[PDB]
């Protein structure tokens, strides 16, 4: 088949909000999305997974975690997760500091992806085109904050999480895995996958 451009793929297959946040992040770190294109797709993918991990998860009036998949959550519901990824540096640390000095949870050395108000911990999300165990160890060795929970997804459906604690129900994680499989399949139709996989 014809070889498509990763640029076209990203713009067609991700929400404009996600694409814009990804471009802003790459700029901040001095990478050009029109040149590091496999990286731009990876950043979008990771951001989307962070959002999906958060979606539909609330804390109810009794303080219990619940799932609301309709469009309207009753006004008394609280989002279960704080999303750190996607924010610029200053705002991201502002949010982390607020959580920390409030909940008593200790300050991570690197910006994590999420904070879980049910489990009372930061989460680092990872999305890998390689074996989940290898990537898990890489993340763990990088942060070693060792209060930060790590949850790794691969494009082929494997997961690895700290202490075999997967935080979410199967259905939620299935949504994420389905999305990753969709991304892989579409890239493959455009002959973009092989190179995207090998670039990590
Ligand atoms: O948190 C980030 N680190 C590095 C890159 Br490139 C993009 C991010 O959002
Ligand atoms: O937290 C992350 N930020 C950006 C990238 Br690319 C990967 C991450 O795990
Ligand atoms: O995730 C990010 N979003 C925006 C900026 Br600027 C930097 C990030 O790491
Ligand atoms: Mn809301
Ligand atoms: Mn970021
Ligand atoms: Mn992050
Ligand atoms: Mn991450």
């Amino acid at each position: 088949g014809p070889l498509g451009s990763m640029e076209d793929f990203v713009r067609q297959c991700f929400n404009p909000m996600i694409v814009e946040l990804a471009e802003k992040a790459m700029k901040e770190y001095g990478e050009d999305p029109k040149i590091e294109t496999n990286k731009f797709a990876a950043i979008c993918t990771h951001l989307e997974v962070c959002f999906m991990y958060s979606d539909f998860h609330f804390i109810d009036e009794r303080g219990e975690s619940i799932i609301v998949e309709s469009g309207d959550p009753n006004a008394l519901l609280k989002h279960r997760f704080e999303i750190i990824e996607g924010r610029d540096r200053i705002m991201a640390w502002t949010v982390v500091n607020s959580i920390c000095n409030t909940t008593g949870v200790e300050k991570p050395k690197f910006l994590p992806d999420l904070y879980d108000y049910k489990e009372n911990r930061f989460i680092e999300i990872g999305v890998t085109r390689r074996e989940v165990h290898i990537y898990y160890l890489e993340k763990a060795n990088k942060i070693k904050s060792e209060k930060t929970h790590i949850h790794i997804f691969s494009f082929t459906g494997e997961e690895m999480a700290t202490k075999a604690d997967y935080t979410l129900d199967e259905e939620s994680r299935a949504r994420i895995k389905t999305r990753l499989f969709t991304i892989r399949q579409e890239m493959a139709s455009r002959s973009l996958w092989d190179s995207f996989r090998q670039s990590e």
